[PDB]
DNA sequence: CAGCTCTGTACGTGAGCGATGGACAGCT
DNA sequence: AGCTGTCCATCGCTCAGTACAGAGCTG
């Protein structure tokens, strides 16, 4: 058998969770789908190799140096960026999650965003915004788009911004290069909000 | 018919793991 | 010269959401 987790079983990782990294007065909260096996293993956000997050964060200029998963706790203080996931349960991919889990996640998430009130709630995955939009805004569009959404988190000024998942499982944006446009537009939106305020 | 939701399926890239075998140094 | 074992370059295999077609349902 192939040992991908230094002798730790996949069964053990499936029982692990990934802590939120949230504070008040954040500019951005990156909302993932759920922990993958490596994030559950490490206890940090978006570790490699099958994930473009840290590469895109650097390539877009959101970080001035190339960071990695071990730097995740430094992001609120240094960059005004926090982290959560729609679903707590660890799985190898998003396809293993049920509709009920996603809708439970959505309820807990809107409550968290209403508490921390970041300037921008970033959905790192179209699939989770599809569910969130229907559940929270009661809206289901034929052609859901990426980028800035025309809805704020209820009872807050928090914007919703959607990006294709940073997971390299997605063949439609095969490289970190193919997703960086969305991170650049995220930086532009952040800089623009900090201009008026 | 015509919309809608639900399920099944196919899809590009770059990286860790395990297998392979050529290059080569240490020994006699 | 002949043998043997390690190193390590390199390769194949596997892995880390989204769009879309077609079935089933319903207005």
């Amino acid at each position: 058998k192939v040992d991908r987790f230094n002798g730790v079983s996949e069964a053990e990782l499936l029982t692990k969770t990934l802590p939120d990294i949230l504070t008040f007065n954040l500019d951005i909260v990156i909302i993932g789908i759920n922990p993958g096996l490596m994030a559950a293993y490490k206890g940090h956000h978006y570790p490699g190799p099958g994930n473009h997050f840290w590469k895109c964060l650097f390539m877009s200029g959101l970080s001035e140096v190339q960071l990695n998963h071990m730097d995740d706790h430094t992001l609120p203080g240094k960059y005004g960026i926090g982290f959560t996931n729609m679903v707590e349960r660890t799985t190898p991919g998003s396809k293993d999650l049920s509709s009920k889990e996603f809708r439970e996640g959505g309820r807990i998430l809107v409550q968290k965003l209403q508490k921390y009130q970041p300037r921008i709630a970033v959905f790192n995955g179209k699939c989770i915004y599809e569910i969130f939009s229907k559940e929270v805004f009661g809206v289901k569009v034929k052609n859901l788009e990426f980028g800035l959404q025309p809805h704020k988190i209820p009872d807050t000024e928090t914007l919703c911004y959607v990006m294709p998942s940073s997971s390299a499982r997605c063949a439609q944006f095969p490289r970190a290069q193919d997703k960086v446009h969305y991170y650049i537009k995220l930086k532009d939106l952040r800089d623009q909000l900090k201009g008026i305020e």
